[PDB]
């Protein structure tokens, strides 16, 4: 765990979001990509419009944010960009559904999204268990997810970083648990059951957000939606981000070959031809159902589902040989 430098949180306190962005940030399809310098500022702005200017001690908030930035490794995908991207999707979700969730829930969930991948090394859960990494000995299921949480608390336990002090002793317990549950649900392993349970609950009518066990699951699916949201952007954004994920997947695949295990095709750079059909199946198996169920549960989330459908069709388009442009 590391600390931020002097003028990083001081310069951020001076940052203010330009006019055109104010109205664009509210949209689901919005893309933070073209604005790297403004990322930590976008997050502050997002926290202030969602739970207020006095939602956190500003000084702590910045120290915390910039320390979260430093604990994202320079990997091609599971990095600072991803963190802020997923947080923004949470903001859009919360704004479209504000009164459904509490002021504790919203600050918990924005923090969870920012922190959900902390200290990722570009290696999957599968990898870490197959090669008995200590993290797999320490964390027997949801290996990385449990580590990210641990990392969050550790960052909170730094000098002047604890943004959750002014709340309570019980409320401190509650929000951490919200954040713990939120991060754990970004393990895609858990996603499949969760979505299917939520789907059965909706189609029977039994779903009740006043039921704390039902609430957790809705929040879970919210986390998944945020996590996968690269697939809800405009086609060229979606395509670009795919490059980054494969750069990560293939480097892992490279490690397995060195230890004499032929990797899964998804992680095998010599199986590039299989990318479009692979993406298709992911859309069909994971993304579609996710945004579909999430739309039923939270009707104002429909644009996510809509954009996701556009990209499936784009990938279908690539398969038929109708691909255009194709810049890298
Ligand atoms: C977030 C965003 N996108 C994701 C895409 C995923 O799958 C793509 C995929 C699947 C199978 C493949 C097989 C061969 C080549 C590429 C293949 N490519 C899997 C997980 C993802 C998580
Ligand atoms: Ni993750
Ligand atoms: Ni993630």
């Amino acid at each position: 765990t590391s600390i931020c430098t002097s003028e990083e949180w001081q310069g951020l306190m001076q940052f203010t979001l330009p006019v055109r962005l104010c109205k664009e940030i509210e949209l689901f399809h919005f893309d933070i990509g073209p604005f790297e310098n403004m990322w930590p500022g976008i997050f502050v702005y997002m926290v202030h419009r969602s739970c207020g200017t006095s939602c956190f001690e500003l000084e702590k908030l910045c120290r915390f944010i910039m320390s979260v930035k430093k604990n994202y490794r320079r990997v091609p995908y599971h990095n600072w960009k991803h963190a802020v991207t997923v947080a923004h999707c949470m903001y859009a979700i919360l704004q479209n559904n504000h009164t459904l969730f509490t002021d504790l829930e919203r600050k918990g969930l924005l923090i969870a999204c920012l922190c959900h991948d902390l200290d990722h090394r570009g290696f999957s859960n599968s990898y870490l268990q197959k090669f008995d990494h200590p993290l797999a000995a320490l964390y027997s299921t949801s290996t990385m997810e449990q580590h990210h949480f641990s990392q969050t608390v550790s960052i909170l336990q730094l000098e002047g970083h604890n943004i959750f002090s002014t709340l309570s002793s019980s409320e401190y317990e509650q929000v951490l648990e919200i954040i713990r549950k939120a991060i754990i649900a970004t393990d895609l392993a858990l996603y499949f059951g969760n979505r299917k349970q939520l789907e059965e609950m909706y189609q029977t009518g039994s779903l009740n957000l006043n039921n704390q066990s039902h609430r957790d699951r809705v929040i879970g699916l919210m986390m998944t939606a945020c996590d996968l949201c690269s697939v809800t952007k405009l086609w060229p954004v979606t395509k670009l981000t795919a490059n980054d994920i494969y750069a990560e997947f293939w480097a892992e695949g490279d490690e397995m070959k060195k230890l004499g295990i032929q990797p899964i095709p998804m992680m095998d750079r010599d199986k590039k031809d299989e990318v479009p059909q692979g993406q298709l199946g992911f859309y069909n198996a994971v993304a579609i159902p996710c945004y579909t169920t999430l739309t039923q549960i939270l009707p104002p989330t429909e644009p996510l589902l809509k954009a996701c459908r556009d990209n499936l069709s784009q990938w279908e388009k690539v398969i038929r040989g109708e691909e255009t442009a194709t810049w890298i």
